């Protein structure tokens, strides 16, 4: 009877998955925009009430908003006219609306193309970056004070990151931080003067007669990296006829020595800030906790307050060293690190002592610290049921590491095994976000009573919608490789036959510290491949993956393209041992690093895979950026690791592609994995006499994210997989 | 029984078609390279002597790619270190060899990276371009003397064409012209200052960490074109401590009025030069025969000596206006222009009388004037058998235009219907080149008795091989469209069997004045397609084609992408309704203009074609260069032809692509038809939700001619074709 999940279902998001985004604005109240009106919900009394109606969002372009209400609740910031740039970065326009007089501020408006804006932590101060320079507004109707005058396109960024810092270090565009009471505003300046430029054509609209050339300061492996400086402005003296009072905090000697990176900024107190630096190698990190000298206005550093974290078996942290979470008095902090066993656990440090005390242990890892009060610490880990692909919220008593309780494990054990949490201030309440394995579920809770104050979103609407369709099922199991058990998952077609034979599709990412296998509910292209095309879609996290301890994650240090690729084969090999797999029809695919591994596996000449598809794949690590590549492969010089760079390019394996049907896809405007990568790859194959297929996407970036492109690629990839599989 | 001409035979040229390349150097002697020796033959006598032993090459420390002997037979130029640029342009290194003392002149050498070099018509002077400047060397062993100082990269070219003059007007990279006795040295200077730059990426070898951005001053439709200046230099006063004596010849005012092009330079005598200019709108052209004034050094022009040529139905010439052929004395010249009946024939002009007299007439055309003596004039036309796709050599008596003799018609009426010739210095002898339909045949003839002195090359070898292989047959014929007789050709598969239904592939170019239907013998991809895959390959010349009169050719003036594509469809539709054609399997493919035409047809929704391949297609004329585009479309403004520009793009037909299988190939380093053109086309298709196949070629250009690429694209297109035709 009932239907199957169709490609059109997937491409037209006909089966919507709802979520519940809120914005805490006190230890017990939060804002939520419904339809278009911001409502203020009180978590302590359960009552709510419109904060400002739908009738104030005057569309000044096309669509609108995202909002930000000043901590003092006297003003509200409205963003619209959003112009996307890189992954996190973009420009937009802002309008400040007075919540008192209840009028839109027209005098001293915020510039068109602001790159970043933000309220001070308290009161209603503003600090924004426009044309790479920092400006501050003590009042929404006053004139801003220019803080920096060095701003310069493609060269000097003040308050916002350059391309590589946005992407591989901060995972954000923002590079300014207000101090708790708004006394100080800290920021970072990036200098790209010596950073080479990546360049590519961007054809624009059909009517543009000459293509334009995009130029971006992008450091590829080995290249000259951008430098950085850090400053702390004392906003108290900001006046139109006064000078900007500031101080430059320089990194510690152990780091100044050579090329380094600024990777973390944490305000401990108004008089204390914490900076986290890392040498360019990324196996030596350090935390420098600076104190404000009242009598001189300078932030003094101290050996007693510095904390070195290093890695002798790989790199520090997962994707970057863990951030420290300071206590209120700032005299001590907690930060995740690797223990003697190689597992990521919480360690307790005292601001001025170098030895710490782990407050957790186990054959599991703390995913990240979430909230900290004077009595408890709330964190996320994959301990529960020993599944590295699960996430639960836990609370541990600071005065007895014995009293640890799981606050989410048994709320809905079958439907919910993957949470993320969002606490209020002082952490007296929290939103629980459940992403699977069952339909997503958002609920609010009290921290004291641990009770479920209410259901914010249950997706019951999607539940109905789905009971009428033949959904596939997702199973997570285990196989052993090298005496170790690695997890895998398979999306199984509806009424999963049994011993009958189905074509297999490995969906791989496998980048370092990644995790493709999990209990997150997803409605993806695989869902359709299984439900409608009856294709099994497996995934496997072998060596290099994360969340299972450094032993597994650092297996690929300095040798990407080896184990993670090899394990994808060994596992698919076993998958074919199983009787429901049609070994004559096994394919593989992946995007980005998944594109790389897809290609490397297809280039292995293992005889196991029939066809593959790589999308925006890395092909030669020397083409990728410094921060990411150098973290796992070191420098591409003969005195360092140039050898493993050389033998891990996809081109080196071109002759074997003759044994498989290959589909290579890239977006011509990929600022991330430059189209260049695929250009050098197809050339090698051409030189090698290998037939394959191609698909370029004019002006699409790393995401091939436009609607038309999105639908095109999957439709195009679908026909390919079906052809290779002899499917109608 | 016998094998078939296989795809591999075509790609690796297993079957070589020999030819014979000689260089005349007198009226009875020509140079010929044999087994790497330069031999000097003697016409009539037939004997030959070693002019330079191949042992001379081996002593040189490099691969001598080309040679040139001084007209006085004392020196020989050795071209090596060749480095191709555009279609004609390229730089090289040169060594001058002293034939008398048999040494390699090693002092005051020619610089490396020479853009162009050439001997004076007599003696052994040299003129060369280097760094966009002109240098003159009187003696091989003496310092050269600089002539221009303005030469600047991508902006000022002295003695060599810029991108657009090379490709569109001169079909050459040289812009130098020695006078008959080498007294003067005429040269054009090109200013690209205000011409926009086309920018694209060149990836180069894998080791290149960052791609290189290529930039060419390239004028696209309606854009600022480069400007030009002509100059005659009196080399006699050339001395290190002396300025340069030069006069700038400006075009007649009727042309100077606005944007113009210099499209011809012909020396008549040592004191008379003929320049040919054209207006940006190529429907007005004028010849200005200038005389040297000994008392001033000026080159004076006179209204009497000016001949205006214009078209009311299209543009002047076939691609450019025919060039004037002057008489020894210089008082009269012969040039091809259009009849009052629209047919291109030879008109006799008086150097100072505005009227001329047509010495030839009919419903056929003269392709070109080959030689001119004081009694006879030799030309090539397609009159024989009223076959527009044929070529023969004719001789006409200047004293009586009634006696015309066809020198090639009856030499091999069955094997040779397409010739081209080469005459000795005074036309005392001529080499006839027979390119089809039989195997190419080169022969030597004496202008006196017109008897065949000997067979230079008959390809007897090739003839022996092919008899042992099932070669397909090529039949030319006619059909009627719009009440006219348009020619076509079909490469029929071996042992053709009317009654049985073959798949049909239409190979099309269709560019204005083009000719796909001819009698030239060609070992092509179609040969393989028909001999092996049993697919019929046909070509059709409809409206817009050339060599059939202006009424046919100018039909698409100002409306490119209409009648000619419309004529391809009507024609196929007829072939479709024939018996031996399986209308359920008809494809069409093409390159450049052909690619554009293939696309416009596929997107016409005429339902005739199943699939199509487009290689480096034009997609929107505003993207192509001005000289060529503006010649058939005029200017892309609302006051001109902007409207036919607008509805002639391929994008505007993107939707109809939902009805056909389409392959889109394009070199990413195509400087001629920019990649942008396909980039824009795919984007349109993707935005129209249409699925198609793509294939980019890293760094290949318009010809996609590297040996590896060349093979890949034909193997690729072969697969695609076989799929679509349901062929195993
Ligand atoms: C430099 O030039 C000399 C010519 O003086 C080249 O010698 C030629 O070498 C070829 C190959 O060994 C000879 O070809 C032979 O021709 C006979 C016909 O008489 C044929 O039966 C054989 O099958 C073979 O093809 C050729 O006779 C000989 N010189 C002549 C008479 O043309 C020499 O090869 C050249 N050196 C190089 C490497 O360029
Ligand atoms: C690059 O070369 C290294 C060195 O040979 C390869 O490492 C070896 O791989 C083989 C086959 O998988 C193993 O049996 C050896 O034990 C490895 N030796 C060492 C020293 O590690 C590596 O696999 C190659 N990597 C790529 C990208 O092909
Ligand atoms: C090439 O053409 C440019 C104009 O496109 C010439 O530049 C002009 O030079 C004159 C005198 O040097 C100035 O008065 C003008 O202002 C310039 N025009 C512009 C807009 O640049 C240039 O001189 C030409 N080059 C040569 C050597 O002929
Ligand atoms: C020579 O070509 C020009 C350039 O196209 C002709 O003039 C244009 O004619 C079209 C219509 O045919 C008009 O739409 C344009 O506005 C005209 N532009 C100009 C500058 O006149 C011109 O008529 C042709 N000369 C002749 C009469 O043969
Ligand atoms: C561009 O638009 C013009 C105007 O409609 C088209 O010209 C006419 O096309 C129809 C269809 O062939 C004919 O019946 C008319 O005789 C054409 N002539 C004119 C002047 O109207 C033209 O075909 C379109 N070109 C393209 C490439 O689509
Ligand atoms: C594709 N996955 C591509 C090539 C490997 C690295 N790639 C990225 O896009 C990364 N920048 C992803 C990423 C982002 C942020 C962090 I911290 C870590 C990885
Ligand atoms: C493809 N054939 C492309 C688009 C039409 C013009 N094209 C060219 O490549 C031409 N530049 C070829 C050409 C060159 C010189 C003359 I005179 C005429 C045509
Ligand atoms: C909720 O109701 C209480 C009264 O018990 C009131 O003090 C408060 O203002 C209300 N808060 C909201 C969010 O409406
Ligand atoms: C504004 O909110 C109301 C609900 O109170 C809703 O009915 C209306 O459609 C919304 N208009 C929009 C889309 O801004
Ligand atoms: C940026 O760095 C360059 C050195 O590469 C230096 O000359 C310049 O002063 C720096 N700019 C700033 C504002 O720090
Ligand atoms: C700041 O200086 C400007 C002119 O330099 C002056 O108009 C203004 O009054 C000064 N600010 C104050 C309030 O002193
Ligand atoms: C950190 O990495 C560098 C660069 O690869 C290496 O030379 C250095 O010895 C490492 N330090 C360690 C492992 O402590
Ligand atoms: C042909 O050329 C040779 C020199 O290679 C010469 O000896 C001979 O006399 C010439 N033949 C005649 C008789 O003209
Ligand atoms: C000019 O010629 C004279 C000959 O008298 C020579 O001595 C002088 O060096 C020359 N000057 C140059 C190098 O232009």
């Amino acid at each position: 009877s009932r239907r199957t999940y169709t490609l059109t279902d997937y491409l037209k998001s006909t089966f919507r998955v709802k979520f519940y985004t809120l914005q805490w604005i006190s230890d017990h109240e939060y804002l939520y925009k419904q339809e278009n009106n911001i409502l203020l919900f009180n978590a302590e009394y359960g009552n709510s009430s419109i904060f400002l109606e739908n009738s104030t969002f005057d569309e000044l372009g096309y669509s609108t908003n995202d909002y930000s209400v000043s901590p003092d609740r006297q003003f509200i910031l409205f963003e619209y006219n959003y112009v996307k740039q890189w992954r996190h970065s973009y420009t937009a326009s802002y309008d400040i609306y007075d919540l008192n007089k209840r009028q839109l501020i027209t005098e001293e408006r915020i510039p068109n193309n602001t790159q970043w804006i933000t309220w001070s932590p308290v009161g209603h101060k503003l600090a924004y970056v426009w044309n790479n320079d920092i400006y501050v507004k003590n009042e929404p109707n006053l004139s801003s004070q220019r803080i920096t005058w060095t701003g310069k396109e493609n060269v000097i960024y003040n308050g916002v990151t350059d391309w590589v810092y946005e992407e591989e270090v901060f995972s954000a565009y923002s590079a300014l931080w207000w101090s708790p009471n708004g006394t100080f505003l800290a920021y970072a300046q990036f200098n790209d003067t010596e950073v080479p430029l990546i360049e590519y054509s961007f054809y624009s609209d059909e009517s543009l007669q000459y293509p334009k050339t995009v130029r971006i300061p992008y450091p590829k492996a080995g290249a000259e990296n951008p430098t950085v400086k850090f400053f702390v402005v004392d906003t108290r003296t900001l006046s139109p006829n006064a000078s900007v009072t500031s101080y430059q905090i320089v990194p510690p000697a152990s780091v100044l020595i050579g090329d380094h990176y600024l990777c973390g900024v944490t305000w401990v107190t108004e008089e204390r800030i914490s900076l986290q630096w890392i040498r360019r190698a990324q196996n030596y990190s350090i935390i420098d906790i600076c104190d404000y000298d009242e009598s001189t206005g300078r932030w003094i550093s101290s050996v007693a307050r510095q904390h070195i974290e290093i890695s002798t078996t790989g790199w520090v942290g997962r994707f970057r060293p863990a951030e420290p979470h300071f206590t209120s008095d700032g005299n001590s902090f907690y930060k995740i690190i690797s223990n003697e066993e190689g597992y990521k656990h919480i360690c307790h440090f005292q601001t001025d002592k170098s030895n710490c005390t782990f407050i957790t242990k186990g054959a599991w890892e703390v995913i990240g610290i979430e909230a900290l009060t004077s009595d408890y610490l709330y964190y996320i880990s994959n301990e529960h049921k020993g599944m590295p692909g699960g996430r639960n919220l836990y609370r541990i008593q600071l005065n007895d590491y014995t009293k640890v309780t799981c606050l989410s494990c048994e709320l809905n054990p079958e439907r919910c095994q993957y949470y993320s949490a969002s606490f209020s201030n002082k952490a007296k309440y929290y939103q629980l976000r459940c992403f699977g394995p069952g339909l997503p579920l958002y609920t609010l809770h009290s921290s004291s009573s641990d009770k479920e104050l209410r259901v914010l979103e249950d997706n019951s609407a999607l539940d109905k919608m789905l009971q009428d369709v033949q959904m596939p099922s997702k199973k997570l199991d285990v196989i052993n490789l090298h005496g170790t058990k690695f997890w895998y998952q398979m999306i199984l077609p509806p009424h999963f036959d049994k011993s009958k034979k189905y074509p297999l599709l490995i969906e791989v990412y496998a980048g370092p510290c990644s995790q493709k296998v999990d209990t997150v509910f997803r409605l993806s292209w695989a869902t359709y491949l299984a439900s409608t095309e009856n294709i099994i879609v497996a995934s496997f996290d072998g060596r290099g993956s994360g969340y299972q301890g450094d032993k597994i994650m650092h297996a690929i240090n300095r040798r990407l393209g080896t184990f993670e690729v090899e394990d994808q084969i060994e596992a698919t090999r076993q998958f074919s041992k199983m009787g429901f797999v049609d070994d004559k029809r096994i394919a593989i695919w992946g995007w980005s690093y998944g594109g790389y591994v897809t290609s490397m596996v297809l280039g292995a000449g293992s005889g196991v895979f029939k066809c593959g598809i790589a999308v925006a794949p890395v092909s030669k690590w020397e083409y990728y950026d410094s921060v990411y590549t150098e973290r796992y492969m070191g420098l591409p010089t003969p005195e360092d690791n140039l050898d493993y760079y050389r033998n891990s390019t996809v081109m080196s394996r071109a002759e074997n592609f003759k044994q498989v049907e290959y589909l290579l896809i890239h977006g011509t405007a990929d600022d991330n994995v430059h189209f260049q990568q695929s250009a050098q790859l197809s050339k090698a194959l051409v030189d090698a006499g290998v037939d394959f297929q191609t698909m370029w996407y004019t002006d699409e970036d790393h995401g091939i994210a436009s609607n038309m492109a999105h639908q095109h690629i999957y439709t195009h990839m679908s026909h390919f997989l079906k052809q290779c599989f002899s499917l109608p």
